[PDB]
């Protein structure tokens, strides 16, 4: 039942080394294209790497990837804009509208210094399978702007947000692409900017995500990301440790931001122990462990205060710092690794610790906070990681809840938002072992991951006719 | 109260003789406008001389009808596309959009060589109705070209979906019209026009029906007609039968296709035992009836093999197989009989036959199957007939349903789905008995379903303004 | 000046100030892209040509670096299917970089070439330019790097009816009104034409270059060379008070269109064309209305060298391997830096008094010098060769009015044009005191028009 075979020159079975030379023509077609988009060239390379068993099924699929590798649209366009000292300012605006295959393009705005055409596309050419992950309706796109709101008054951030909305208004739309939030837009930008939208389309619709719950936001958004890690490896440990669960067991956390804060909660709830958080100045380790009192201490210092890790030590006398240390490094029996703080935080020396500490499970949080070498650790010692493209995708699936409330009219209670979050972490487990199954990785949850979101967007391309 | 009694030349109560000499007047007048579209002109004869019992009430609902006869809009345009030998080739495409009083237009697309506008004004208006009767807000419509799939590519089909979309698209929307699939539009030809319209319109909204699961599309749609039959037969057992239900009865099926796999599998869950399959060729015969185990080998005979009735004894050392006759001839006693084959497939003498086996109810699942004088032999014996236009909704209805979860942006389960279904043709059942027995007669759900399905558009339409 | 307080350069500043702030705000545009070659060369050109006017105000150099930012850049997925039945990929722009002065108006440009940087630098030229022609067009560029050799008709079809399929959403008469370029002619407007109908269901003046039978202009091939003859006539007439093209010898470089129509211009004013040039070598004659309609059509149809033209004419003499003829008005019409300093010194000593510019850049740096010191005027190709963007906006015009006009109208509408661009060189060039500097003159005429009319709409 293949309609589109015809349309694509490679077919067939091929060997592993076969596809990593086809594999290596497609990255130099890519670089040729964009010869200095540095990061957009490393984003191609490594999911095309995580795919290899897909295109050594059938080569076609490896053209189908690289169709998909250049965006649907692309919208650069000025935008000034006048500051409180009553001169003129200009910065880039963008829109990355990448995929719309499985539903209209999804993705965050950036407002800050470093942000290019590179960055974006990179951004969104990856968000296409996270949100194909979520099973909800969801293409792919980034956006932003190199503006820097550091230093800037309520007010001049309330003029830029005016006159980027007046453009990007012209291409965006309930049905046609839904913005979020992203480094340097949060509360206040989302809300300019809706304000604007609503002003210049006469119309109060879900075309923003990440929305004040007074008017049209969803419950349930701040603790998205570290509730669905917990939901996710909480299913990983049923499915392929044969009934185990979070109960008992010592988690070592790291970060201490939100993501960090609410997997704490969640853990806590599954009858686990978390027993450190960890910041960019050293790790923080409680013996036995913290509780939902001690996390709500915690969290206000970090979300009120902005303070270090270190300061919960004047709040528990049971509590110790350790500097320049990651939370890796604490003398204890560890169960549950969650690197929930940055990418490349937990490398070779770091995996190997673990091992030995009697770590079973790692889930990630933050984006690709496990290096090569010590997911190769990981493997050897028989370490389930739970890959982030799967486990981090909670925020983005509630933001396709908010589109559907959005489109509903109606306000779901926090019950039900939590619900609905939990069954589809439930799916997205499902699908990554599946996929993993299918194509002969089993219990390879990162193939797996790789495999589920790509191969949705593929043949619904193809279903499509590859327009 | 009435508001639009003073916009109507025709009114009051009239004699069964005026009626039909008004009946006539209105068919003549029909002619005169469209002089050879035969088809439609017996569309309209047929649907009037089911309302008589309404319009003897009112002449008004005469003058409605006769309104309701001419579409609202109809479009022909040019197809041009370029087949595979790199020839322009030219053909013509259809939407007849016939009634929006209850919903948008809704109604399948037909690509086949016969299609011309009397067969498609024939199919929307005969849709106005049976739409009407799943209780849902949608309109009627049909459309469709006279391109010829046969010996077409997939390429060359793909060429001509794109261009007939490239036009249609002008003229549908989510609030306007949706189409769906139908002879010579099914998955292949949805794909490739949805990516069309997706890309002309920049949106991804429910704009067509029959869509695939992944961007879209619906569960129970191929369950939905099987199904809706058992459904609405269990209903009106027990309603009009004093609690009589499927269970214990046994079952003449004809058919072997999708509505009558499914009907049987529906048929078990409720307690039935179905008896029987036939095809062209002849009927199959259990004596204690097919299990799901047996249903399941049967529709793998049919739907991959593609093969006859006559293969399942090699699975079945209790069938019996009985050349060129009719399910209806077994020798057994039947309780309830289920044609889901063809159009007068079941005659005077079947009827006679079935009726002293012991038949108490006919669900149709087929279009037309029961002739007109097998009806008046089951009115005489008081064996109940669920007429086909309601009995056999239940793949609009899911149509429908679909639109619903586009419309919510949320994919429901299975079960979700199942229940709403069954929870339409509950509300069904309801309407035509109490139709029946407001106008008619109590008992004759056949003229209760004219009756129900004509009055909700009728009154709606004088609701609107009669614009 | 209302705009006054929201800029924070301002006021006067001497020439090496100048040229410290030039480079402040060229690196400003390599850091935000920091490999478009083409894109910063012509940011930088077009910046030193503006010195005199940022030394009286360094307002216009904050100006001139807020129009560096286009406003709109679209690109896009073009898919098209092939004769092979394989799917392909494209990638489509439209550089829509300014509309103060009307619609962005550009050609589009189908070669594997084309990436951003090429596209920006010729979209950001040509808003000055099509500022030049007086007419009311912003500035625009697109294309795609789709290459149309090896490609057959119905290739060429499906790619163009793809590419518009995405175009025709961001174009529109009073929007953006596209037109042809390297790659992109008749055939190619003809088949975007049908697809932006089709999807619009509309017939306006969405593209130019279009066919006479449907919304498209006379003059359309002359353009070019017609204009160069009327930019040099004007500027004859009144820098070199009174002078003509009548009976003087003109040394034309080239044999493509721009040379052939402005050799049939300068007949019809009465001059001598004395000389026509090839890549292989140059002919000189010490030519007639019949002897260039031979040479266009040996040229145009047999695509022969200028050398095959001298066997059908005794009188003619080829020298293979156009200045260097000898004898008693120099047009160069072939290509880039066609003309070095040791020939504008030869020039100089033969007594030519006037440069026109019909090819792009024709004259390097060292020969425009040689020019200045021997006060010979030189017309910059950027105001000379407009005829053909000129008449685009008289085919606007034209489907705006929904007539088409004569040929007489139309041409006597391209006069008009260029005698208008030669008083708004000459006047910028005396009001900032490099006087009879035509070159300088078409620079400042073209960008203070954009910029004025920037600042009075409230620089957005
Ligand atoms: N929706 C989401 O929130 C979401 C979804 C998917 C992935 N992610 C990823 O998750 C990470 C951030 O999660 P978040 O929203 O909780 O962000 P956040 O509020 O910035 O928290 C990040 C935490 O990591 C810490 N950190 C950074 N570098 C560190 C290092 N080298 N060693 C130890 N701690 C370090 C930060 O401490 P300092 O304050 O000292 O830097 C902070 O406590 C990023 O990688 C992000 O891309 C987020
Ligand atoms: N499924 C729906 O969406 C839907 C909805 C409403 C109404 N219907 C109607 O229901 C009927 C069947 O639908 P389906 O989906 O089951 O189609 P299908 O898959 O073609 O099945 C039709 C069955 O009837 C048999 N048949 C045809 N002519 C016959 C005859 N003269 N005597 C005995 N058997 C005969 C066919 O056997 P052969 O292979 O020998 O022909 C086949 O097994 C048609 O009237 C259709 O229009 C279907
Ligand atoms: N036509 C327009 O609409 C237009 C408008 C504005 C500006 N221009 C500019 O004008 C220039 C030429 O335009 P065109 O219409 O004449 O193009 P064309 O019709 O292709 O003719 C160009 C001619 O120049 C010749 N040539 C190339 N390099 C040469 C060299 N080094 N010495 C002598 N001759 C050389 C070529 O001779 P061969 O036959 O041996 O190749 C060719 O015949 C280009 O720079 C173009 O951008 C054109």
């Amino acid at each position: 039942s293949d309609y589109t075979r015809s349309l694509f020159t490679l077919s067939g079975p091929a060997t592993a080394s076969e596809v990593e030379k086809h594999i290596q023509n497609a990255i130099e077609f890519v670089k040729r294209r964009d010869p200095d988009q540095v990061q957009f060239i490393q984003a191609f390379t490594e999911v095309a790497n995580g795919l290899a068993p897909v295109f050594q099924t059938d080569l076609k699929y490896l053209e189908i990837f690289l169709s998909l590798s250049e965006p649907e649209r692309v919208i650069t366009f000025k935008v000034p804009w006048v500051n409180d000292a009553g001169k003129l300012m200009i910065n880039r605006g963008f829109r990355v509208q990448f995929n719309s295959t499985l539903g209209p393009y999804k993705g965050g705005l950036r407002f800050h210094p470093s942000v290019n055409l590179s960055i974006l596309k990179f951004l969104g050419f990856e968000q296409i399978f996270k949100n194909s992950l979520t099973t909800l309706a969801m293409g792919g796109g980034k956006g932003g702007s190199d503006f820097d709101p550091k230093g800037k008054s309520d007010n001049e951030v309330r003029s830029f947000c005016q006159s980027f909305m007046t453009e990007l208004q012209r291409h965006i739309g309930p049905d046609t692409d839904v913005p979020a939030g992203d480094i340097g837009v949060g509360e206040r930008e989302i809300g300019f900017m809706y304000g604007q939208y609503k002003r210049l389309s006469n119309s109060s619709t879900g075309t923003l995500t990440g929305k004040d719950p007074k008017w049209g936001g969803s419950f349930i958004r701040p603790q998205a990301t570290g509730y669905g890690l917990v939901f996710f490896v909480q299913y990983i440990l049923n499915d392929l440790h044969n009934g185990d669960s979070f109960k008992g067991k010592r988690v070592a956390i790291s970060g201490s931001g939100n993501v960090a804060q609410y997997a704490a909660d969640k853990v806590i709830d599954f009858g686990g122990i978390p027993i450190t958080f960890s910041d960019s100045s050293g790790y923080i380790y409680e013996p036995n462990g913290f509780t939902k009192e001690m996390v709500t201490v915690l969290m206000e210092l970090k979300n009120i205060q902005r303070a270090r890790v270190s300061e919960f030590l004047k709040y528990s006398n049971t509590a110790k710092f350790f500097p320049n240390k990651k939370a890796w490094d604490v003398d204890t029996n560890v169960n549950v690794a969650l690197p929930c703080a940055c990418e490349n935080e937990l490398d070779k020396a770091d995996a190997e610790m673990l091992v030995k500490k009697g770590c079973i499970i790692v889930g990630e949080g933050a984006n690709m906070p496990t290096t090569p070498e010590a997911i190769s650790v990981f493997k050897a010692a028989k370490v389930t990681v739970c890959p982030g493209k799967a486990a981090n995708a909670g925020g983005v699936a509630v933001s396709g809840l908010e589109m559907s409330q959005n489109s509903q009219r109606e306000k779901w209670t926090s019950e039900k938002v939590l619900e609905k979050l939990q069954d589809i972490m439930k799916n997205m487990s499902k699908a990554c072992q599946e996929a993993a199954a299918k194509y002969n990785v089993h219990g390879d949850i990162i193939s797996g991951a790789n495999i589920a979101g790509f191969l949705k967007v593929a043949h619904s391309y193809c279903d499509q006719g590859c327009v």
